């Protein structure tokens, strides 16, 4: 079989929860972040697989209620933003990317999937820690970024 799609198309979703008013006039989101469920035990978001015919964000809003229960009507995903991660994981590129999410509630369900034993909630500087790899933790820092650069929509 003459093989003729270049990498792998994914789509995950950045999510913070935004709280009502600042604290220390520091910080005030968060991220939600997913560890896998082997191998490094890396955190990252809710990432799916989108398929040709399938939706770019809508693969990344499934992956985020099928990897964390949350789907886009529990979060707030932010438009203007938008960056995807390339590289080959185990032999194959895979394009993910992450869009902005903002989850309605604060203990919102948190319902994970075979690909991630555990989830999590931190800042930029922790969801960096935790996702070490270089291009998640851009992602996230992009995220933070561009959120600032708006006001609340
Ligand atoms: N930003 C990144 N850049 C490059 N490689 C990454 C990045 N994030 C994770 N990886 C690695 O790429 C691989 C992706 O795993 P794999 O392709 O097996 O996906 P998966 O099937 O979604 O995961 P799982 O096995 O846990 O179901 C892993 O080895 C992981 O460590």
């Amino acid at each position: 079989g003459p093989l003729g799609s270049m990498a792998l198309r994914a789509c995950g979703l950045i999510i913070f929860r935004r709280c009502l008013i600042p604290k220390v006039d520091n910080n005030a989101i968060e991220f939600l972040l997913l560890q896998a469920s082997d191998g490094i035990h890396h955190w990252t978001p809710p990432k799916g697989h989108v398929e040709p015919g399938e939706d770019d964000l809508e693969t990344a809003l499934r992956a985020t209620q099928e990897e964390a229960g949350i789907e886009a009507g529990q979060l707030t995903i932010i438009e203007g933003f938008k960056r995807e991660l390339n590289y080959v994981a185990r032999n194959k590129p895979k394009t993910v990317i992450y869009w902005l999410a903002e989850v309605k509630d604060y203990d919102v369900e948190i319902r994970l999937s075979h690909e991630h034993q555990a989830y999590r909630w931190l800042g930029l500087e922790e969801a960096c820690q935790l996702a070490q790899f270089k291009e998640m933790k851009a992602a996230l820092q992009e995220g933070h970024q561009f959120l600032c650069s708006i006001e609340a929509l």
